[PDB]
């Protein structure tokens, strides 16, 4: 399930405190998961999470208010850069997992694949990807019979979540969401809103399918290959809507981590926490990947 050539984590000494995460709800679950191991390893560790979505990580982290900045997107350089005026270098992007940020639909629902132009035209009022066509109805896609009239119910994220951000720059190709977009306050409730609505569609990560919902297989153009969210796709990039999901941290250049935060990301990148990021539903690193982070981190 996991890379064998993971580390396995062996418990240090020294860790102590409370250790504070502010940012993504892509990354909720995993965040909740391994802090609960890692207080049974350490239980001198006090943890608080929050998880409103990853614009709030960057704040948190340039105000010291929190040690750990979950995000499902990179740092924009405008954020990079507030950081950076305060302390005189980056924090440091610690990848985390692998997701195949999803388009769910409903179970029933025929349709089998989107198009990378046919997902901005459902999704945006801007159609920068080059659709012609204002998708309105399930027979603009394509579907027929009863499925021909029925309206595209459309579910999303809000302002503050990187799911959002990354797909309008990667899925909208930077343009902007309808506004009959109904806006969820997290990723469970966009799942909850489509596996309530045989009409309806929305984007979220990986980690939240459940079986009443499907995932779209996605082309980058008519006339490509409709390809699956799975660990092989996600892993050469060829799914379009891959990512890395990282944890944000103040490293400063030639100076270790606190333990408290070192050990945590320790944890993290080994098979226990990659373990975890199986059973919350994402894709878990390579081990070469734990192994650069490691290195990076000291
Ligand atoms: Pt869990």
């Amino acid at each position: 399930a996991i890379d064998p050539a993971l580390p396995e984590y062996q418990k240090a000494s020294g860790v102590s405190g409370n250790l504070s995460s502010v940012g993504s709800d892509t990354l909720a679950n995993l965040m909740t998961m391994w802090a609960e191991e890692y207080k049974r390893l350490y239980p001198n560790v006090n943890i608080q999470i929050q998880a409103a979505g990853s614009s709030t990580a960057p704040p948190a982290l340039t105000e010291g208010t929190a040690n750990l900045g979950p995000m499902s997107r990179k740092m924009k350089d405008v954020e990079l850069q507030a950081f950076e005026q305060k302390y005189g270098y980056k924090p440091t992007a610690v990848p985390v997992a692998v997701d195949a940020l999803a388009i769910f639909v409903h179970k029933d629902n025929p349709i089998k694949g989107l198009t990378m132009q046919q997902v901005d035209a459902i999704f945006s009022a801007t159609r920068l990807c080059g659709s012609k066509q204002d998708v309105k109805t399930w027979g603009d896609l394509g579907l027929t019979g009863d499925w021909a009239k029925k309206p595209v119910q459309l579910f999303g994220r809000n302002s503050v979540s990187g799911t959002y951000g990354y797909f309008k720059e990667e899925a909208l190709c930077k343009g902007d969401f309808r506004p009959n977009v109904n806006e969820q306050p997290g990723s469970a409730s966009v799942v909850q809103s489509v596996s309530q609505s045989l009409n309806g569609i929305g984007y979220s990560g990986i980690g939240y399918k459940t079986a009443s919902v499907k995932t779209v297989a996605l082309a980058k153009k008519e006339g490509a290959a409709f390809v699956e969210d799975n660990e092989q796709n996600a892993l050469n990039g060829t799914y379009p809507l891959s990512r890395f999901l990282y944890v944000y941290v103040n490293k400063a250049p030639n100076k270790p981590l606190d333990p408290l935060e070192a050990q945590f990301l320790k944890l993290v990148l080994s098979k226990t926490g990659q373990q975890v990021v199986v059973k919350d539903g994402y894709i878990p690193l390579p081990a070469k990947v734990a192994e650069k982070a490691i290195k990076e981190l000291g």
